[PDB]
């Protein structure tokens, strides 16, 4: 329950999520440019 004492591997999971979101934003920008 809660974060233990800073999130463990969950942190790098969050980083992966952020990367995914960034990549999606890149895909969106790319699509807006053309593809």
């Amino acid at each position: 329950l809660r974060i233990p004492c800073c999130p463990v591997n969950l942190k790098r999971l969050l980083v992966v999520v952020v990367v995914v979101v960034l990549v999606v934003v890149v895909i969106v920008g790319a699509l807006l440019m053309g593809l």
